[PDB]
């Protein structure tokens, strides 16, 4: 089951954890963390998040180069839907390096320790 644009399938089993912990599991399913790369593909991950009642993580990362967001391939973003004001790379000043998504479909920068439920991409 799940939300799919085009190929793409979005599916959830409603686990929350941290970002280590959530790409383990999508990939134990053949899959990898959710990673949006249009508007039509940020709004189906949008409404599994508004289902669930809980912010998500994507696939995303700045951990090599600060400020460079890339996928698991290595690529930089070819899309992004930044809240007002983000990434800030700022937990009280604390390092944030990995990506959630909110109820209305923006997202901010977050430590990686954080537990979110967990989407993944097949
Ligand atoms: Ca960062
Ligand atoms: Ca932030």
């Amino acid at each position: 089951d799940g939300q799919a644009v085009g190929e793409k399938i979005f599916k959830t089993a409603g686990a929350v954890k941290s970002y280590s912990d959530a790409e383990q599991l999508c990939r134990e399913a053949k899959g990898q963390l959710a990673s949006p790369r249009s508007s039509a593909e940020n709004e189906a991950v949008t409404q599994m998040v508004r289902a669930q009642e809980k912010n998500a993580y994507l696939s995303m990362n700045d951990i090599s180069t600060e400020g460079r967001f890339t996928y698991p391939t290595g690529e930089i973003l070819v899309y992004s839907n930044w809240a007002d004001g983000e990434p800030n790379n700022s937990d009280e000043g604390q390092p944030e390096n990995c990506v959630e998504i909110f109820p209305d479909g923006k997202w901010n920068d977050v430590p990686c320790s954080k537990q979110l439920l967990v989407i993944c991409e097949f």
